[PDB]
C-alpha cells in the first residue's frame, strides 16, 4: 500500500532519489548523452520503469535550478497507472540562435561551459548520462463516469 | 672564438634553446602574450639581445610546425651586426575574418582551440608568453664596395 515498484532497465539506469520523506518527489535521472542546439527537441531516456497503483496520476516535470538557470525546458509527463515502459523526459532548448554567434563549448545543465568536441552555435547545451533533469510527483485523481446533461444543476 | 653573447633584458626572458649541434638554427620564445584578431600585425618582444660578428647576418625566421598549421606568417628579419637591441618578431595573423562569426574561442599556437575572457571574430589567435614562436639562423656575407661601370667586364 506503500510502496511504489520500480525496474531498472539497463546498466545506466540510476535508482530514483529522495532527499527527506517529506520531499515532493523523487530526482530522476538521464540515462544518455544528447545534444540540443537552440530549438531542438528530445524525449530523453531514463531506462526506468514504475507502476503507478489505480487512483493516482505520475507527474514527471521540471526542477527549479535547472529551469531557472538554463533554457532547457520541459513539458510535464502525465503517467498513467499501467504503463510500464521506459519513462522519458519531454524537453526542448527554448534559446533562440544568434547569426554568426559561434563556440567549441556547451552549457551544462548547471549553466556551466565547458570545451566540447566540435564548433556549434553559441547556446548549445549538452545533456550527459547520470545528469540530474527531472522529478516525479505522484497525485490521487478523480475518475468518474460521464453523463451528459441539458442544464448543469 | 665560436662563441655567440647573449643579453637577457628582463625575468621574462628565455634563453634560446637548441637539440642537436648541428642543427641550423637556435629557437626564440616570446616575452608577451598578445592577441592578434585577423588581418592584425605586431611586432613581439622577445627581451632578449645579441652580437652578430663582423661578416655576418643573422636570420630570425619561422619555425615548420607553426606557419604550416597556423595562420600567423613571420617575415624573415635582418639583425645587422652591431643591433644590440631588444630582438622582436615580426608578425601578422592573415586568416581573414569570415562575414559576421564571432566566438569566445582563441587559437593558439599549435592550432588548437581554447575559451576566452571575451567574444572577438572567429579567426583571432592567442600568443603567450614562452611560445616557442621563431628561430635565428646566422649566415656569412659578402660586403663589397660599389662601382659604377658603363659595361659590365670580366674579374
Ligand atoms: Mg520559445
Ligand atoms: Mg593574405
Amino acid at each position: 500500500t506503500n510502496t511504489l515498484q520500480v525496474r531498472l532497465l539497463s546498466e545506466n539506469a540510476r535508482m530514483p532519489e529522495r532527499n527527506h520523506k517529506t520531499d515532493a518527489g523523487y530526482d530522476i535521472f538521464s540515462a544518455e548523452t544528447v545534444v540540443l542546439e537552440p530549438q531542438e527537441k528530445a524525449v530523453i531516456k531514463t531506462d526506468v520503469a514504475v507502476s503507478i497503483p489505480e487512483g493516482y496520476v505520475g507527474l514527471l516535470t521540471s526542477r527549479s535550478g535547472v529551469s531557472s538557470k538554463t533554457h532547457l525546458v520541459i513539458e510535464t509527463g502525465k503517467i498513467d497507472a499501467g504503463y510500464h515502459g521506459n519513462l522519458g523526459i519531454n524537453i526542448k532548448n527554448d534559446a533562440i540562435a544568434s547569426n554568426g554567434y559561434i563556440t567549441p563549448g556547451v552549457f551544462d545543465i548547471k549553466g556551466e561551459i565547458d570545451l566540447s568536441d566540435a564548433i556549434r552555435q553559441y547556446g548549445t547545451y549538452q545533456i550527459n548520462e547520470g545528469d540530474k533533469l527531472a522529478q516525479l510527483v505522484i497525485v490521487p485523481i478523480w475518475t468518474p463516469e460521464l453523463k451528459q446533461v441539458e442544464e448543469f444543476e
